[PDB]
Order: C-alpha cells, then structure tokens, then sequence
C-alpha cells in the first residue's frame, strides 16, 4: 500500500493479525527468541537491547532509577530503552511491565490506592474501574504500557502473605472486580471475541490477570507452594474470574509459582496450553513468573535446561527471566536447534506477543507522552482513592453495650482529643507491602495524608489535637480528652519476608489500645491486609474500624469516623475467631467465624 520501501508490518491502517504474521515471516530465531524475553532494568543496556532483541522489560518491586525519581526520569529511562530497541533491524518496540497493583506504586508522588482485599470490601466494582482508569494514567504518567494486574486470587487462608491483594475469598466478589481490567485497557469494543487481547491505546495500559492458577489456595497459605483441591474446587472456586477476564480482553496471564496438586504451573500444559489457550481461546500472552521457570525444579535452577523446555513447551509465551537472559537465551535457542522444542511453539510465542503490542498501539506511539507526566498524584486521583479508602473501611463496634450511646460519628467540634498509635502518623503503614519498595516501608515515604494529619485537616479550628504514639494510661486519665482515635496494626509485609502464622498484631499496639481506651471512650482503626486476632482489641474498645491497607489518602478513614458519610463497607473474608480454626470458608463444615463474610455495622452522614 503504496511507497517503494513500503513494510506491511510499519503499516498503521493494516488488520493486527495481518501485522503480525508479516512481521513473524520475516524474523530470524534470534528476533524470536528476543521477543520472548523479558529483562529487568537493573540488567539492561542499550547494547544488551539490541545485539539480544528483546522482547520486554521490567521493573521488579523496588526497582527505579532513583529513589524520588520523578515522572519525567521515569520517562526518560523508559524512552532510552525503546530507542535502543527501535534501532533493532526490525524496529519492534520493547513492552515495559511493572507492578502497578494500588495505583502506580513503585513511584515517588503516584496516589496510592487501597489494597485489593479493601476495595473487596466497598463491592463496587465501578469504583474498581475507575481506580483501573486512574492507574493507567499514573503508570502512562511514567511512560510504561504494561501493569501486572490485576491480581484475582481468591484467598482460602488468610495466613498467606499476599492475602491483602485479593478482593475476597468469595470468588463472586473476586469476579465482579475484573472491572479494574477495562479500566486499566479501555472497554472493549461490543463485537468483542472473549479471549481477544484489548488495550484502546497510548493512555491506557496493558493488564495481566495473575496468579494462573490457584495461587490463592495453598496449603496453611504457605505460598510458592501447593494448591490441593480436586478439579471441581480448582473449576468452582479459582478459575472463574479468569473468565470474565477473558471476556474483558485481559491482554496477558502471568502464571503463578504455585503448584496444583504436586504439578507445578510453570510446568502443567493441560492447564496453560489445554486449558487458557484450547478452552478458553486466550490469545494473548502468557507470561512466568519471577524466575518462575527456575522453581520448576528442587532446588530452584537446579536444571535451567529443564526448566526451559519444561514452560516452553507447557504453553508460555514470555519468560521474566529477569536477569541471566544470555543463559536463557542460549538454552532456547539450542533446544530449537536440537528438535525438542518445535518452531511452531516459538512462533505461537512470539504470534501472541506480537500481537498484544500491534493491538495496544505500541509500533504507533513506542514513546512517552511527556505530556501525561502531571497525571501522577493528580488531585482528582487522590479525591478516588479517598472515597475508595472511605468505603473500604468496615465497622466492626460501634458502643460496648447495646444501650451506649454510639461513639461513632465523632464530633469535629471538642476542646482536646487524643490520636494514638504506631499506625496514626506513619504514612508507610497505611499503604503496606508494594509501596515504593517491594514490602513496603516505614514512615515518610511518599506524597501522603496521615491519618494524624487527617484529623487536624477535619476538626473545627478550636479542637486542639493532640498526638501521643504510645502514651501510658495516666497521660490518657490527666489530657483532659474528649475522645482518642488510636491506630495500630500490621507492618508491611509480602511474605517474601513479612511472616507471623499467628495472625496477632505487634506490639506495643494493644497495650497502647488498652491504655487509651481504659481513660477515654475510643475509636480504634485497625490497619491490616487481613483478618487478625482481634477480640482483645474489640473488648477495649468503644469502636472499631477495620481499615485494612488504605494507601496514600488518609482523610478517607477521618471523613466516615467524623460523619462526613456513613460506614458501608462490609467484610469481603471471615473473621476467624482463631488461627487454630484455619482454614475455615463461607461454606465449610466448621464454620464457626468471629464475624462472617458481609458483615458491618454502618452509620449515617451527620
Ligand atoms: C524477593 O524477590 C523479589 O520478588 C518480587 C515479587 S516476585 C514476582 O514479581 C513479579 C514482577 O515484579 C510480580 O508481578 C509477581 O506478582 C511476583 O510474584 C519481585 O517484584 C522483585 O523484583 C524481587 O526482587
Ligand atoms: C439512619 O438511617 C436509618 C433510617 O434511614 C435508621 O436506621 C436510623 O434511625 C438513622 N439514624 C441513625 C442516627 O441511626
């Protein structure tokens, strides 16, 4: 269609499937080896890029040019590495991938949304949308395409330490939240084939329904462990919201370190290939985990041959290597020489990869949009994730007796009030793991409103407010407070290192509960990614709000504790009245919870 030098491929107004299979015929195995290979950041080079062909890159929890970086170096580092691609003989340009799981989370000054298990909670799912349309255009603000997420296991056993990134273990809530999906990508078309990759374009991004599959039902929830359920569990409780996912265009699966029932799923392709791509129809690409490949043995990269062949030939399309890419590169390219993986396999690879990039623009718009830079923590953007953080929380108490007058709402007007606790000013442990590093962090680390500065942005100007972390009861008895709102609760953790099977907060936060709620009637706000014990918190206390991990935006605990909207969260998990009883399910046998799924107390607006 039309100039001498003219490439069906570079062509704009030509059908992706036509884009696809003439730039497939033209690639040697190297290009499509490249293709297939994801690299982090840490370990690219312009030269790397190139001389390799590669596929795509990533940035692993944490992993950033700089701490503080703004939107524009990230731009800057993302467009270096697509020149660098770009100048390959074919020009196809790299996929950057990143964690983009509550908001845009690995960046200085990105809004930070509640964790998943909270949004579970607000069982809105058009909220969910809009927080997936918001994300997008924070991960654009930074010039990346591709977020992994969302993340739709359904959490059997909250012992697991990636519990809070599930939206319930309800697999109908967990359903009703692919919304994120068209959110992230754009809505799909109304002729839509379900299994069809679909991304609008230049301001939306790429998703990644993930763990593929039953990452949510290990045993004791151990993780990168063993899911043991039949067929008809793994089919009724952890694949169905691969589904609707397929019917929203999700553009990639990324597959879990799990194993079901002794088979690894780096390894299975009855499930990857038989079942995501023959059953489903999937068409996109399939992603491995973290060195997920290497895990298919014992030890890990025991046999890198092996774990090559192994998720090749199970159905994977793209490997996170992330780092040793010659080694993977070299192995692929032998087993392709030697016969035992066919060309067929690869070129189904590199179809789908291709295919999911001609679809979401990337040959038309390979570069940042300097432009989109000012959409990072955009007030509008933080005004979402505080109505989401409101409606994520869940009242638990609301007076000791049932003759007391509700302590809840507070009033903004009082002489002196009381806020306590290690999680009231301390903005690291609103938002938890996946925040700015991998498992989060303490303190100050990014643009935020504390629960502490929440209050004093909300009360009257003649409130004086007083903060105390840990004070004892006699500092309680002699303030002269009208009220206290105490936070305590988890630190950030991703069970990488996090842990604590026990399920009980640190300390000191129940002493500290203790002493407060013993001198002055008190709201306590339980920050945690999941259930934890909680009846010696509850017997203190005149209230409680379990507010799970509700990221950067702090005023959204403060407007339902002060009345500005009314408590509607409810729970999206069991609350168990002991680890002892775990696992224990909506449904089983044993079924004797503390508070049962659905459960909250609300309030009205004053
Ligand atoms: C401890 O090593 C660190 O692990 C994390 C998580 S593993 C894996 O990472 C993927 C890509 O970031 C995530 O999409 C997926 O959900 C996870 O299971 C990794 O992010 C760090 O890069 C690595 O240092
Ligand atoms: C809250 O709203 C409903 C009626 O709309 C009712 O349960 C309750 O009496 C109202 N007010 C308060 C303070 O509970």
């Amino acid at each position: 269609h039309h100039a001498a030098d003219y490439v069906l491929y570079k062509d704009a107004t030509k059908p992706v499937e036509d884009r696809v299979a003439d730039l497939l015929g033209r690639m040697t195995l190297a290009e499509k080896i490249g293709q297939m290979t994801q690299i982090e950041r840490l370990v690219a080079t312009p030269d790397v890029l190139r001389d390799n062909f590669i596929g795509s890159l990533l940035s692993g929890g944490g992993s950033v040019p700089r701490k503080g970086a703004t939107a524009k170096e990230w731009q800057d580092m993302v467009d270096g590495f697509q020149k660098a691609c770009m100048s390959t003989r074919l020009g196809i340009p790299m996929i950057y991938g990143i964690d983009a799981v509550h908001g845009q989370n690995n960046v200085y000054g990105a809004t930070i949304f509640p964790h998943n298990v909270g949004l579970g909670a607000t069982r809105d799912p058009y909220l969910v949308k809009r927080i997936g349309e918001a994300t997008a255009l924070e991960v654009r603000a930074t010039g990346i395409q591709y977020a992994f997420a969302p993340c739709i296991a359904v959490c059997r056993d909250p012992r697991w330490g990636r519990c809070y990134e599930s939206y319930s273990e309800d697999r109908r809530i967990v359903q009703s939240m692919t919304e994120l999906i068209p959110g992230l990508q754009g809505d799909v078309p109304k002729d839509f084939t379900s299994g069809m990759p679909f991304v609008a374009g230049k301001n939306k991004v790429a998703a990644c329904a993930k763990h593929f599959v039953g990452d949510g039902g290990t045993v004791d929830g151990i993780n990168e462990n063993n899911t043991i359920i039949n067929r008809e569990g793994l089919m009724n409780i952890h694949m169905p919201a691969y589904k609707n996912a397929m019917d929203k265009g999700v553009s990639t699966v990324m597959i879990s370190y799990s194993s079901w029932n002794g088979v690894k799923m780096h390894a299975n392709q009855d499930l990857v290939t038989g079942y995501l791509k023959d059953t489903l129809k999937f068409k996109g690409f399939v992603i491995s985990d973290w060195e997920g490949i290497d895990r298919i043995t014992t030890p890990a990269g025991s046999d890198y041959s092996y774990s090559v062949k192994a998720s090749i030939l199970a159905g994977l399309d793209m490997i996170m290597v992330p780092n040793k890419y010659q080694q993977f590169i070299s192995i692929l390219t032998g087993h392709v020489n030697g016969g035992v993986i066919p060309m067929s396999r690869i070129d189904d690879a590199v179809t789908r990869i291709l295919r999911v990039k001609f679809t979401m623009g990337l040959f038309e718009n390979p570069y940042a949009d300097p432009a989109m830079a000012e959409q990072l923590g955009k007030q509008e953007h933080r005004d979402l994730a505080r109505e989401a953080a409101r409606k994520s929380l869940v009242l638990l108490k609301n007076g000791k007796t049932s003759t007391d007058a509700p302590l809840l709402p507070l009033p903004k007007k009082a002489p002196k009030i009381l806020v306590a606790g290690s999680h009231a000013d301390n903005l690291g442990y609103q938002c938890g793991g996946w925040t700015i590093e991998y498992q989060g962090d303490t303190g100050r680390t990014t643009v935020g409103t504390t629960i502490l500065e929440a209050v004093k942005a909300a009360v009257d100007p003649s409130t004086v407010v007083v903060f105390a972390e840990n004070p004892d009861a006699e500092f309680v008895k002699s303030g002269g407070f009208s009220y206290a709102i105490v936070a305590v609760g988890e630190h950030p953790y991703t069970e990488t290192k996090g842990d604590n099977l026990n399920l009980t907060i640190p300390e000191p936060g129940l002493s500290t509960v203790q002493a407060v709620c013993g001198g002055v009637r008190c709201a306590t706000v339980l920050i945690s990614g999941r259930p934890v014990v909680v009846q010696p918190l509850l017997a203190a206390s005149d209230a409680l709000v379990a507010a799970w991990l509700p990221g950067s935006e702090g005023q959204g605990v403060t407007d339902a504790l002060f009345g500005d909207f009314g408590f509607t969260g409810r729970l999206p998990r069991t609350w168990f009245k002991s680890v002892d009883q775990l696992p224990m399910n909506v449904g089983d046998a044993h079924y004797d919870p503390l508070f049962r799924l659905g459960y909250g107390l609300t309030t009205n607006a004053t």
